[PDB]
């Protein structure tokens, strides 16, 4: 007899192989910076911008421990993160066997490790994904290169009908992104995935399993956000190019997860004070103290 | 003689963290590889071989696995470590016995060129059999670095490092060249006001017998700044602007060994087999079937 | 009236460090089996099947992911979190909403309770519907806990937290009954010069009122804390001698869960499968036939 | 072409202890558990390091092994440089070298139990014999009560060994193989050529019978007056915590401080030293790091 009285996220943060080699050689993409920040505190933000505080991080064993030393286990920011490793890259399906016992009987949220968004009222978006109890949620996107994505086919009435893999004739421009909200059937729809040609458990089978039974929600993410991803050397100069230039505009940092965390109420400006002071030598730890004073919309 | 090189890829502190918390900034990529790459290849490209590369303790691991022991390039790579950023001249005391008696050149792990006939700039200051060869590069923010004057008959005449005051817009390079004396010098040199054994003091030391050879890399060259996030990213698509309108390659190494015959066909093939899925294997197996002048 | 549950493991800082490095302390062993399984045995004998485990961020995910829901022991667990050490009191704003208007009990998660008819000793507690209920124990160290003095009839008059001079030797264990009045306690509760919500402050307000009750634990009971190094070697050498003496195991969930017929001979059965291999699990089978008075 | 200018690297198996010690070990595994005041897996770290290994890798399950880099890290801190590997099921001692076989590359190796404790005067002199010899293999054999539970090891008459037997029913002597092992660069071949044995595994007994059978094993006696303790079991994991607790509480000093280690090796220095220190200032062993910078201990 169970008893009936929240949601957990993951980040993939796993091996791209050797696509990005010899630049990768020496350290996972998770961790190269993207203008000023490491490339994992883009995701880390949206998680926590969705209001989830309990993360599982998900990377190889070479790169766990510069995770770890990296984010520690969250107690800085409010936060309680988790490790663990995937030994071979079988998948992003994956995860969700690897964080079985770290789901338990959750709700979850599924995030790359290499997906940066930007844009607005997107806190308030992500919010409406997370209160979202049943189901699964996904964004689409419109992109100029669908094939290299999970891309959703759109009825005339804007239903969603159809999921494809890297399809070599789209049926439309819409990607999915890499943020993914599920309920409690995840881990047991992930359990019954075989291997497709590649030797991989994929994502887009786990929603098109939501599809069928009626139960998956796509969200169009608008041409007024951002959705970038560092897939290659040029992308990633792309980007860091993107936060820049927002950044020096603004005088506002993109995905500072010290910054949520004290927005979100889970760290106070007596905690806020303590991580800039390691950091205030340098524009960093000055952003952070500035939080502290300024009243920010 | 013999000349052996030393790059040096210590510490940066906390300057830019927290991009830099996970690993030490010249393992960060500038755009398609690894930021120690270049360095390395202005060594090569200087006809040095023999190379010892020092990083911080937690940081050597991760360049003897990224690098090895040189021999897949016809290198002869060695290693040894910076425990405190207690300045760069620290180099030739970590590297005393490397060098032993032959000639020695110092490149910094975050030193980025590019221009036209460098092997040949390279090559002459590796010739000079004694004293010492460095550039001075007119640049926006001289007071960041190894400042040298000169007098209205071009020579120079004064070395100051980080100037309130610059005397001109001429910075020293992180680029070096030494005879037999630099270890000797080092071994004597006091901590400055910073509590850094500067090699500036080292420079000077030169200076003040005539043994400083300061040569002038013009505007035609690009040294590139690597010290913050704003410019690593314009050093970054500085590289890309160049690699995709020439579809050549700025500082693979492996090539360079290729092209100073330390490695043959066979080696280069064997080389371009795991990465052959991906645009540098591409890259390293089309440099066999093609004449670039 | 029903009576609910709180198991307080809270953080321990660093003072067990580096061994809790590895794994926080309530997950730690006594001689076979986690610290935890202690203080939900005491729970458990005195008939309290709806139980809150309170603990920090980084532990609270760790006991659910050991302990689950209790389904399988036929009891319903929660669990919240503590962000901060900011007392013991804490725990019952925290559980307020899990305590809702039911009478409550709450016990510290590295304490240890062995004796003869301790289940008796807890029925008495349990059903006063009225007040609190705390127990008295005679220690030689009286100054590490909250200590109650008596008068010459035995009644008590006094209590303080870890008092400089104690008034007598009779600690106050670290298990407490209360009735619905300790929530509003708790929330008009003023922070102590250490500068935490203490247990001692709830346990004062009740005596004041006339409604602290405090029963002798006698010195036929063991009472036994894991709180450091030694304490905790002390206490599985303690388990250790009475479980091999008698061939029965202290404080095990699933034997308690059965005997109290909170499940049955064929759950029983399941949870000794995937325990087979070892001296627990082949304990667990030999209780579905052996008769134990 | 290869220069010169000899480098032996660790592996500490840590493997999963399966059920043989649930429900304790359903919280935290097995290596992870504290002997007296620090987890089971300083100790063989300790002994490495007092063998001046500095290059070491952990092997364990997927699920142990982040806990494991939570505890200890890249090594960095304590001037060691530590790697993780996976064992994704219990297939032998031996499995250690195929799992390892890139980490060890062309170098010497040494293999230590993770539930393996050692203590006495001048071990740090022992291992060095063993560290030293620079081809063939090195292990320990030391006079025990149940022989029976480990590689067992006979002599002759002019004390040379004769046989190694795995676990035997009928030890031919009271002479358990430890479970520390020094190996030159033929244990990854020759442990690729191992088979299951009757109890499914690659047993490092054959590793050892191989060296043996070429003349190759060395077979030091570890003394009387060492303690070697296995920490495997519920009642022998609290004899391993109130014997070192006993050492510990006499001496004001600590067994298997790998800070402490690496300092008087000269791996960290005094500074660095004081950085440790500071986190853990609050109770005991941060404490005793403090104490370490200012006393002279011989
Ligand atoms: N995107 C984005 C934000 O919206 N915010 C604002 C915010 C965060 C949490 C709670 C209320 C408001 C940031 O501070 N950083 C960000 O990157
Ligand atoms: N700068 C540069 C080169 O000049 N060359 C040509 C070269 C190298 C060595 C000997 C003769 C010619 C490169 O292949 N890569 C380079 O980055
Ligand atoms: N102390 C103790 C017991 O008395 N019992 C027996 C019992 C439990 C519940 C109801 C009636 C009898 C145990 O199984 N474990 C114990 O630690
Ligand atoms: N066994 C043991 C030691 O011998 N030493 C002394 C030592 C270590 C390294 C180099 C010289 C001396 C310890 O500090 N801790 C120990 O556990
Ligand atoms: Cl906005
Ligand atoms: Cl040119
Ligand atoms: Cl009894
Ligand atoms: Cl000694």
């Amino acid at each position: 007899h169970h008893h009936h009285h929240k949601r957990k996220g993951i980040i993939l943060a796993g091996g791209s192989g050797t696509r990005l080699h010899p630049a990768t050689l020496a350290i996972s993409k998770q961790l190269l910076p993207v203008y000023d920040k490491p490339m994992i505190y883009y995701p880390l933000s949206t998680l926590m911008l969705a209001g989830i505080r309990e993360i599982l991080i998900i990377s190889t064993p070479q790169d766990t421990p510069r995770f770890q030393q990296l984010l520690g286990d969250g107690s800085n920011w409010g936060l309680d993160l988790q490790y663990a490793v995937q030994p071979s890259p079988d998948g992003l399906a994956q995860a969700f066997l690897i964080g079985e016992s770290f789901i338990g009987n959750d709700l979850s949220a599924l995030v790359l490790g290499d997906n940066l968004y930007y844009g607005h009222d997107f806190h308030e978006l992500l919010g409406s994904a997370s209160q979202r109890q049943t189901g699964a949620s996904v964004f689409a996107y419109h992109v100029l290169d669908p094939e290299r994505y999970g891309v959703v086919e759109f009825d005339q009435g804007g239903k969603a009908i159809s999921l494809e893999e890297k399809p070599l004739e789209p049926k439309s421009n819409y990607a999915v992104t890499g943020l993914y909200f599920y309920d409690q059937q995840v881990v047991d729809i992930a359990r019954d995935l075989k291997p497709s040609p590649r030797g991989e458990l994929e994502i887009t089978d786990v929603n098109r399993a939501y599809l069928e039974r009626g139960q998956l929600s796509v969200e169009i993410m608008g041409r007024g956000y951002a959705w970038l991803d560092t897939g290659t050397h040029d992308s990633l100069l792309e980007a860091g190019q993107f936060i820049a230039t927002l950044e020096n505009r603004q005088g506002l940092k993109v995905a500072c997860p010290e910054e949520i965390a004290y927005r979100q109420k889970w760290i106070d400006a007596a905690q806020l004070e303590k991580l800039a002071a390691p950091l205030a030598k340098n524009g960093y730890g000055q952003y952070l103290k500035r939080l502290l004073t300024e009243t920010v919309y």
